[PDB]
């Protein structure tokens, strides 16, 4: 008799996996029916924004940790503390503390207090390499613990860039990194960030930021260890990685099902190359599962969120379907140690979570518009038409004005 709407996003392999686990939920709870609204990752934010603007909020939905404070102030998210505490067996202490705490808010700051959502996952973004390619080229394998320096990374990438089938044309490249998701590590490992320590001042004009951004663009334009602009336009580098054309490409746990289906070469995980700090860096992603403050069935809505986030049966089904690593720390640890589950160095994912992964800058700000502005006009830098130095000087005041406005919202909306 009960009906819940569950809104979320995913790549095709993720949509299938969560639809399957929702069906499992419905088998376990024959009185609850779940109506699914699913979208591509790229369409999700617009669709969810529209639902919230209309105050037509799905019972259960994915949301961005950077929106937690805004969602609490606007009464979007139900406080689920008591339903979680009263639930049968569920103990959120087996779950990554880093994950759980992103969705706690005590009235003033994130990380403590009442629960306003549950972690979908933690998403450490690792660096993968094509071991088949390395071994066919006679190049010594990357070390699983010691990061390449930037110079060493470029060196090995040049060695991997070649005409393998002998038709006179390059057909294999060292890498082909997407700035949207892989610039952060180079920036962070070079001792820079988009914003300052206090999270109130834009710092993209830092010489260390500029160096990292120029190095990134230079992979394509100067060192030439990527497909050309035209070649990437013909077929994007994610697809070229899948077809075995690239030495290096990032790997998230959400990728594993798709990679199981499409990747026919051997690959493994390594630390990201390290800039001036000598320490590798990358991001640890997360999404929240929240419950509408306006839901007519809070108990069943939280049961669904718990099933996806924390229930050993729901969790086991998601991990088996290769779209995430276990939310339970002990289970993740035994998972990482199981050699029959590839890649071999799965442990790298845990090392990112525990040691050298960071949050996206927008997780600290009231909205992310200031950061979206940086990326909106970035492509001329990436294609070598504008220097990194010239762009960040132009972008910084635009970003700062947006950040200042986000801060003023934090103040006004929280009266
Ligand atoms: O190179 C130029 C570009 O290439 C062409 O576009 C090709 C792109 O490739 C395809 O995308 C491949 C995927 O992209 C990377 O994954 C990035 C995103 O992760 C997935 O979501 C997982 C989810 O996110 C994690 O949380 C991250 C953040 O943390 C919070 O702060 C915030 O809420 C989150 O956003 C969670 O832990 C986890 O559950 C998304 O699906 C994906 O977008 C990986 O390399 C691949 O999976 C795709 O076809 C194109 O985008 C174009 O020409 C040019 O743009
Ligand atoms: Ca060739």
């Amino acid at each position: 008799k009960i009906e819940l709407t569950f809104m979320f996003r995913g790549q095709p392999q993720e949509q299938t996996a969560y639809k399957n686990v929702v069906k499992k939920f419905e088998e376990k709870h024959p009185n609850v029916k779940v109506n699914i609204v699913v979208t591509s990752p790229d369409q999700y934010a617009t669709k969810l924004r529209a639902a919230i603007a209309g105050r037509k909020i799905p019972d259960v939905f994915y949301f961005n940790p950077g929106e937690l404070r805004a969602y609490v102030n606007s009464n979007v998210l139900l406080d689920i503390t008591k339903y979680v505490e009263n639930s049968k067996g569920v103990n959120l202490q087996d779950i990554w503390e880093k994950g759980v705490n992103k969705y706690r808010f005590d009235g003033e700051k994130v990380g403590q207090g009442n629960l306003y959502g549950l972690p979908k996952d933690l998403g450490p973004f690792a660096l993968g390499y094509n071991k088949t390619m390395f071994e066919k080229a006679g190049i010594p394998l990357p070390d699983k613990d010691k990061p390449y320096t930037w110079q060493e990374f470029i060196d090995v990438c040049k060695k991997l860039t070649k005409d393998t089938n002998g038709d006179g044309k390059l057909d294999q490249w060292g890498t082909g990194l997407n700035a949207t998701w892989t610039l952060q590590g180079f920036v962070w490992s070079n001792g820079a960030d988009w914003i300052d320590e206090s999270k109130t001042k834009v710092t993209v004009d830092d010489p260390k930021f500029i160096e990292a951004l120029q190095f990134f663009a230079d992979m394509q334009n100067k060192y030439k260890v990527t497909p050309s602009i035209a070649e990437a336009q013909t077929l994007d580098t994610y697809q070229r990685w899948l077809r075995g054309q690239l030495g290096f490409f990032p790997v998230g746990p959400w990728d594993l099902a798709a990679f199981d289906q499409q990747i026919k070469f051997e690959y493994d995980l390594i630390p990201w190359p390290a800039g001036s700090t000598g320490k590798p860096a990358t991001w640890v992603g997360s999404l929240g599962i929240g419950v509408s403050s306006m839901t007519k069935h809070p108990k069943e809505a939280v049961e669904l969120a718990l099933y996806l986030s924390a229930d050993p049966e729901g969790q086991k089904a998601l991990v088996d379907q290769r779209v995430q690593l276990p939310n339970s720390v002990k289970v993740a640890e035994e998972w990482a140690k199981d050699p029959s589950i590839k890649p071999a160095n799965k442990q790298e994912f845990l090392d990112i979570i525990n040691d050298y992964g960071h949050s996206f800058p927008t997780e600290y700000t009231y909205n992310g518009e200031w950061y979206d502005e940086f990326y909106r006009n970035l492509q001329p830098v990436l294609d070598g038409k504008m220097s990194a130095e010239e762009y960040v000087k132009k972008a910084k005041p635009k970003m700062q004005k947006l950040l200042d406005q986000a801060i003023e919202q934090e103040k006004q909306a929280s009266k």
